């Protein structure tokens, strides 16, 4: 059925890219199909199953954004207000002029991609934030940043008067039914934890780091993410505030060439060519500052769009795609960091083969 469309494309993808294992969820109106492929660990040959946990890396940022947006709904966080307002430890710094909205759309004044080596903890981090000088016009330039989204998650935590991961647990994960979603994988589940594989074919597993939780830290299943995507597509039974919070994450906030930057979710109007999609996942978009223009009639979630998000670690490769107007979504997790082109193409082929595009 679905499986007849899906299975040969994933088989071809897994061969062409030498991916040990994948887990795939297709959300549609009529229900969700979970499919598992290959080995969770290439060495042992243990198959991927219902309980296999994958690093999603940068995909974690959508959870961070969801929780942020939920603090905003509850009236505890204002997205427009300066960050120093909820983190007063940063008064007098650049963050008097940078907002939570800026942080969730990567328009926080050129905040770099990585946490610098010198920053080894929260104190050295806040100190680094205090000193840092912007290198690009705030709100007019997009630079993909772990420092920024992470700061959004500190700010959100602060404003809800709690710590990040337990607050995320109670307010987003648990209500969505995402009990296989872990920031720190418990001892009992380690046998379910997929082993990753880099582009030279080496075993690799993410290491702890500052802001790992807020930026790239989740390990989870395809089904759990299907629950988030399900909510986004309004096919879930969810609390009304959480549902607004989730919907608010899909508001277009800035234009960046062909791409509309929402709250971490990136989107494109239909019809869209795969090349455009590839451009959005490429060096030019990810590793360079790109002019951004704030959307002034600020856009309600659209229903004629490709909404997507990539996630990688050194040994894992994930991608989510949502077509809100067809109530259709795709979660593909892999335990190999395989190129973003292969992701967009496999996605497109899948969704086109199903007739969603
Ligand atoms: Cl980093
Ligand atoms: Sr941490």
């Amino acid at each position: 059925q679905t499986r007849e469309v899906l299975d040969p494309i994933v088989a071809s993808l897994m061969e062409a890219q030498q991916i040990p294992g994948m887990a795939i969820a297709l959300v549609r109106p009529e229900g969700t199909t979970i499919s598992h492929y290959g080995a969770a660990d290439r060495e042992t040959g243990t198959p991927v199953d219902d309980d296999t946990l994958f690093e999603i890396g940068s995909l974690s940022k959508t959870l961070t954004a969801t929780l942020a947006s939920l603090a905003e709904v509850e009236g505890k966080l204002d997205f427009d207000a300066p960050v120093s307002r909820y983190l007063p430890e940063l008064e007098g710094s650049a963050f008097d002029d940078i907002s939570g909205l800026n942080l969730g759309t990567h328009t926080g004044g050129g905040l770099p991609l990585f946490v610098p080596d010198e920053v080894t903890d929260r104190a050295s981090l806040m100190a680094w934030y205090r000193e840092w000088q912007p290198t690009e016009p705030i709100g007019e330039s997009r630079t993909y940043s772990n420092l920024g989204i992470g700061l959004l998650g500190l700010e959100t935590a602060a404003s809800l008067d709690g710590e990040f991961v337990p607050t995320m647990r109670a307010k987003v994960l648990a209500p969505l039914g995402m009990q296989d979603t872990w920031y720190d994988v418990p001892e009992a589940r380690m046998a379910d934890y997929a082993m990753g594989e880099d582009k030279d074919g080496q075993p690799t597993r993410v290491s702890p780091g500052v802001l790992d939780d807020e930026a790239y830290g989740i390990k989870t299943t395809a089904a759990d993410l299907a629950k988030l995507v399900r909510a986004n597509l309004h096919l879930a039974d969810v609390d009304a505030e959480l549902q607004q919070a989730i919907d608010a994450t899909r508001q277009g906030h800035y234009r960046v060439g062909d791409m509309t930057q929402a709250l971490i979710w990136e989107q494109y109007s239909l019809p869209v060519a795969p090349e455009t999609l590839r451009a959005g996942q490429g060096y030019d978009m990810i590793l360079e500052p790109n002019a951004a223009e704030a959307l002034e009639p600020p856009q309600s979630p659209r229903d004629d769009v490709w909404v997507n998000k990539t996630g990688s670690t050194q040994g894992f490769g994930g991608y989510i795609v949502m077509l809100p107007g067809k109530h259709t979504g795709l979660v593909m997790l892999a335990n190999k960091n395989y190129p973003n082109d292969a992701r967009v193409e496999a996605a497109y082929r899948i969704l086109s083969g199903l007739g969603a595009i």
